């Protein structure tokens, strides 16, 4: 029956596949086309027919396997597009609409109806299947009757009553927020459509805003552009993906509904996208330490992940005006013109998605100028995101403390990210691909780059853990400065370190102190591990000599310097140790399947070279301190060490400070409330976290308690002499 809710369906469908925008002469667009004739091609070839089979397809046939009624209902979402596509050579295809309408039939009376009860995963059942069976009957709407519509749904009804809680038909349902709260709307707004039931349609918006409710504790996005899910996981790059993603796609239909969304309540959207997203974004690439398992998905790296945001964005542009949507616009538009690495319509997956962009790419009205230096400091989930424009660098800090989980090992995702929150970094060079072709199984897991631990072994079945301490935090000065530590315990309580990192401007300073071992496991600190390109070979310096590189470790005593030289010298890094240090480096090829850190991927062998740089702790008391600085040629860092000489203030068990001499700007860490004298200059007074700038007589003064999540009055903290 045709009414309001087909209306709401229609628009629905421009979205979610854009049939009418389609254009054969439009390359891009052809090319989802063929992707979409080929999927719709393999599965008519594969599926079983004749005496009413015990699977549809074998690739999908244990019904045990909850992702498998996934698989199946979104094969049959991918008929329905191109059934409805003109220009497909499946349009109005006869054997393609009885295969659709008689698979849906089979599929609701033999393994999928209200009948069952969860095996397996509840996402599949309340999410994944929903979705795709949402999909599906509103693409195809002219070939099924009212009454199949509804038949189909009931059993949606039956594992998604509750537009406030998932897992409702366990004996451990919970409340939907965040990103599972939009899947919500995707599940329950469509079936309420398809259905045409005002009470689903207006309750679940309802239960939708809570999503523009900045939070104070919990899961959901904070002031700070901090995002938690999963109780205490930092999560805005895939949880908060599926957000906005989601989120920007329901919008322009709620807003045509009879309970439309307050545009004061909406508001919020613009303060995610410029607080928490955009700062994750550096030249294309959605920063690793936000998005939790997924990191160990090979066809999610960050370039990909981030297009995910980058079309959830472009859409909230389009249903803006003026000057907000101008500016969304800009937005999305450097980002895409920065990455080199990556075809950002490799990741938009609908016709509209694909015109919105070429439409932005082409409009010489959209400003596209490279952005600007920022520092976030993430401290309501102990994350740092920094970003250098004149040098052409990013640099993401990746912690935990009491109040956040180090990593996700869950769904038999992420099996060796034990030690990529403590204290890991990450380096945003000219390299774009660093982090992506195969990183994440074939780097050594055991060797996170800023990481302080020990030789153990460790098991895949392991899980995240809290630290003891809350004494784990950024204080930020101003976009360019800002100085964090972390008061770390290992995963079994053998080592500890104090770890801080001074973040200058144009270079990072790692000092650490207070290393003990009470293990028999040998300690080491991990400087670098970073992936090779075959293509564009470095030269290595020890202190200003050319080393040759083994894939067996040597040992460099008394070392002053080491200098990474590229062709490019954006892809330069020089490291600085204050003091000479006992190092040793490695340059080696290193083998891992995808299956080795997640079970659903590919057993498939992956290899890459890495440079591993380490440092050796054999007695407790031990210390460490070296500048990263990156972006700088060979002849420029050798004059920004000698530049730097006395720039190590303090590196103890209780004061830990460098000074830049240059900008007039100090970071210090006090782990306790002594009085410190610095530079002979000033007097800092209280435990916590500074970065202190000197403007002739005055003093700019950032200060940070990290256990409190307070700052405090200048005159408790510092004192000019």
């Amino acid at each position: 029956v045709k009414d309001t809710y087909t209306d709401r369906l229609d628009d629905w469908n421009g979205i979610i596949a854009g049939n009418q925008y389609y254009d054969s002469k439009n390359d891009q667009m052809a090319k989802l086309n063929q992707e979409l004739e080929g999927k719709v091609a393999d599965s008519l070839s594969s599926i079983s027919s004749q005496a009413d089979r015990i699977y549809l397809w074998e690739k999908f046939s244990n019904y045990k396997t909850s992702a498998n009624l996934t698989a199946t209902y979104r094969k049959l979402e991918e008929m329905a597009k191109q059934v409805t596509n003109p220009s497909s050579r499946y349009y109005q295809d006869e054997t393609v609409v009885r295969t659709v309408r008689d698979s849906m039939e089979w599929m609701h009376k033999h393994v999928y109806n209200s009948e069952k009860s969860i095996v397996g995963n509840w996402a599949d059942y309340e999410i994944g299947t929903p979705r795709a069976i949402n999909n599906t009957l509103s693409l195809m709407k002219e070939y099924f009757s009212d009454e199949e519509i509804k038949k189909y749904t009931d059993v949606i009804e039956k594992f998604v009553p509750d537009p406030e809680h998932f897992r409702k038909t366990t004996d451990n349902p919970f409340k939907a927020l965040g990103g599972n709260l939009v899947d919500m709307g995707r599940v329950k707004v469509i079936a309420g459509l398809l259905r045409k039931d005002d009470q689903e349609i207006s309750s679940t918006i309802r239960s939708i805003e809570q999503v523009f409710k900045l939070v104070d504790q919990g899961e959901g996005f904070y002031q700070d552009g901090s995002y938690i899910d999963h109780t205490n996981v930092a999560y805005t790059g895939a949880y908060g993906n599926v957000l906005i993603d989601g989120l920007s796609q329901l919008l322009p239909v709620i807003q045509k509904t009879k309970n439309p969304i307050d545009k004061d309540k909406m508001q919020t959207m613009y303060h995610w996208i410029d607080k928490s997203f955009a700062p994750l974004l550096v030249n294309g690439e959605l920063m690793d330490m936000s998005r939790g398992r997924s990191i160990s998905r090979a066809n999610s790296e960050g370039h990909v992940a981030a297009v995910e945001v980058l079309r959830g964005i472009h859409r909230i542009a389009d249903m803006s005006e003026g000057e907000t949507k101008q500016r969304l616009q800009s937005l999305v538009k450097t980002i895409v013109q920065s990455d080199s690495y990556y075809d950002v319509f490799k990741n938009l997956k609908t016709y509209k998605d694909i015109s919105l962009m070429q439409s932005l790419l082409s409009d010489a009205g959209v400003a596209s100028v490279p952005r600007t230096s920022y520092l976030s400091a993430f401290n309501k989930m102990d994350k740092t995101a920094m970003y250098n424009a004149e040098k052409g660098f990013g640099f993401g800090l990746s912690l935990f403390s009491s109040r956040t989980l180090n990593y996700e090992h869950m769904n038999k995702e992420n099996k060796r990210g034990w030690y990529t929150s403590d204290g890991m970094f990450y380096l945003y060079n000219g390299d774009l691909s660093h982090y992506s072709d195969g990183y994440w199984p074939t780097v050594n897991p055991y060797k996170m780059p800023g990481t302080t631990e020990t030789d153990a072994k460790r098991a895949d079945s392991d899980t995240g853990k809290v630290l003891p301490s809350a004494f784990v935090g950024t204080s930020k000065l101003d976009d360019a400065n800002a100085t964090a530590t972390m008061d770390f315990t290992n995963w079994n309580q053998t080592l500890t370190a104090h770890k801080s990192w001074f973040m200058l401007k144009d270079k990072i300073a790692f000092l650490g102190s207070n290393i003990q071992n009470t293990s028999t496991d040998t300690a080491a600190t991990t400087i670098d591990q970073r992936k090779l390109e075959s293509s564009n070979p470095y030269k290595v310096y020890v202190n200003d000599k050319e080393a040759s590189l083994t894939e067996q470790e040597k040992d460099y005593p008394e070392t002053q310097s080491v200098f990474l030289e590229s062709s490019d010298s954006k892809k330069n890094i020089g490291y600085f140790f204050f003091k000479k240090s006992s190092i040793s480096m490695s340059k080696a090829l290193q083998k891992g399947a995808w299956k080795d850190i997640n079970e659903g991927q590919s057993d498939k062998e992956v290899e890459n070279e890495f440079l591993t740089i380490s440092q050796a702790h054999k007695q407790n008391g031990d210390s460490y301190g070296y500048m990263l600085i990156p972006n700088v040629d060979r002849a420029t860092f050798n004059q920004m060490i000698k530049e730097l000489e006395s720039s190590l203030i303090e590196n103890n068990e209780t004061l830990q400070s460098v000074y830049d001499a240059k900008q007039g700007v100090w970071g210090i860490v006090k782990y306790d409330d002594s009085v410190s004298t610095i530079s002979n200059q000033f007097q800092v007074l209280k435990r916590g976290v500074y970065t202190i700038r000197k403007e002739g007589d005055e003093y700019k003064i950032a200060y940070y308690n990290p256990e409190t999540q307070e700052s405090a009055p200048d005159q408790e903290v510092f004192k000019k002499l």
